[PDB]
């Protein structure tokens, strides 16, 4: 094997809203922004006391997964945290969450960038050097020219292995900026050293490292050979000032975290790191730059939109610029693009093929897109009923343990305090719709999986293939269906299921 998708069975984990990483379960007097649609807000005004607002998370733990498949899932809407690959339910969560991607060519120009670049260039180079005539707009040229003629500043690229000065800088930054005191080396290794990717991507070849370090000197027309995650360190007079942790994807570069020395707040290393990453993308032959998830309301995450980008649309797998949909996404409410040509009688047919899974979509600029979120996911939304008869049909015929629920389980009440909800709700945006799944079953498309799908039993401590779909126990069928719903038929085509009833 070289690229088998080996993970655990996805499960729905719920935690109280106070543990929210951005709102902490509160946003002030704007109770509407806690919800996703105003209709549910008006519905639950009477039930504000018994509303069990949580921080919805869906995901699973990964053991081994290829970098290209990671790119596919990152374009789908997932980014991993440590070794935990997950994404939130857009509808039932507490805070909104989208993925943004940026191109190096479409950067805007502001006075702050000019000032910071000028200060950095003045600092690193010698005072006797005369600056060239290259315009400040060409930031890549400015950065390269500044780095060519400096002796006190240099950066290096190394794998993600553990060290001691890195941990010292990490704890210094923690206790100085976030007042986190219980940091431990094991916690640091878990946070920034666990790697689902294989060792080949982790350690790489020395020639690849040489090319990555010589990135300022690569002529266009060559291919960047290295793949996987890397760490970038910013030396200055022989001592560390910052650490950049990121990864190299075939379609771009993503960012996860950043640590800098507290005493060097003068240089404002965050913006400099972002600009240097953009310069790396431009000088290299990569094309995009995934900044992470995007949250609108939260003031801590708003800075990511300064560079300008396009926020992902979960229900269509398309990328659209933020400018046309600014009013649509204002105040943090879920949206789905739509046109007057097509009605909303049934759910959106998510094309479960390569043409519609984590790849770009050239939109029709003639039509004026309009919000249809309240049409398909509103009080009179047709999703709930269709889900109901679909679940009834699957349970009646194929025996999959699907069950029906009343048209109010969008936000469960205090009754779920007795039993923690572990199942994936039927009504969830950006997922495979139930009726399409029923079409897959009834058309015999499920007959493709058998012969090359692998199911691992912890009880037997062995790996077994899928021979007959219908002969499996009902729980196995439920888990397989959930995986196919969450990640896709093509993804499950070349995956390995670590299924166990021991848990
Ligand atoms: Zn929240």
């Amino acid at each position: 094997m070289s690229d088998r998708f080996v993970i655990w069975a996805p499960s729905m984990h719920n935690e109280p809203a106070a543990k929210c990483g951005y709102c902490h379960g509160n946003k002030g007097g704007n109770m509407d922004q806690l919800f996703a649609l105003d209709s549910w807000a008006h519905r639950y005004m009477n039930k504000m006391d018994v509303v069990k607002i949580e921080n919805c998370t869906i995901g699973s733990f990964v053991e081994h997964m290829d970098v290209a498949t990671y790119d596919r899932m990152c374009n789908m809407g997932f980014r991993r945290s440590g070794k935990f690959l997950y994404k939130v339910d857009p509808l039932r969560n507490c805070c909104r969450l989208y993925t943004i991607r940026t191109a190096p060519q479409e950067l805007n120009m502001t006075k702050e960038l000019k000032k910071c670049i000028s200060r950095f260039a003045t600092r690193i180079t010698s005072e006797d050097y005369c600056p060239a005539a290259v315009a400040s707009s060409d930031f890549v040229g400015k950065i390269v020219n500044a780095e060519m003629n400096s002796k006190t500043f240099y950066t290096r690229f190394e794998p993600a292995l553990y060290s001691e000065e890195k941990y010292h800088l990490f704890v210094k930054y923690q206790e100085k900026v976030h007042q986190d005191y219980n940091n431990s080396p094991k916690s640091f290794k878990r946070f920034l050293c666990d790697t689902p990717f294989g060792p080949e991507a982790v350690l790489g070849t020395q020639e690849s490292w040489e090319q990555l370090n010589n990135w300022q000197r690569m002529k266009p027309g060559e291919k960047l050979k290295h793949m996987g995650p890397v760490h970038e360190c910013y030396y200055y007079e022989g001592k560390l000032i910052a650490i950049t942790v990121s990864d190299i994807l075939p379609s771009g570069i993503s960012s996860v975290y950043f640590i800098w020395d507290p005493d060097y707040s003068k240089w404002s290393l965050g913006k400099l790191s972002a600009l240097r990453d953009l310069a790396i993308i431009q000088r290299t032959n990569l094309q995009y730059y995934y900044l992470g998830y995007y949250i609108e309301d939260c003031p801590k995450m708003n800075y990511k939109a300064n560079y300008g980008a396009e926020v992902l649309d979960v229900c269509h797998s398309k990328y659209i610029p933020l400018k046309p949909i600014q009013d649509m996404i204002s105040r943090g409410k879920l949206f789905v693009i739509g046109e007057e040509e097509t009605k909303v009688t049934k759910e959106l047919y998510l094309v479960d093929s390569e043409t519609g899974r984590g790849e770009g979509f050239p939109t029709d600029n003639v039509v004026k897109y309009k919000n249809i979120a309240e049409e398909i996911y509103g009080v009179g939304g047709c999703a709930f009923k269709s889900a109901n008869e679909s679940a009834l049909e699957l349970k009646e015929l194929y025996g999959i343990p699907y069950e029906e629920e009343d048209l109010d389980t969008i936000y469960h009440l205090k009754e779920h305090n007795g039993h923690a909800p572990n199942g994936i709700p039927n009504v969830v945006p950006g997922l495979l719709p139930l009726w399409e799944l029923l079409d897959i079953m009834q058309s015999g498309k499920i007959t493709d999986l058998e012969g090359r799908l692998f199911l691992f039993e912890i009880e037997t401590e062995g790996i077994r293939p899928l021979i007959n779909f219908y002969s499996e126990p009902p729980n196995v069928k439920k888990r397989i269906c959930d995986v196919i719903r969450l990640f896709g038929f093509e993804t499950c085509m070349k995956a390995v299921i670590l299924y166990s009833e021991q848990m």
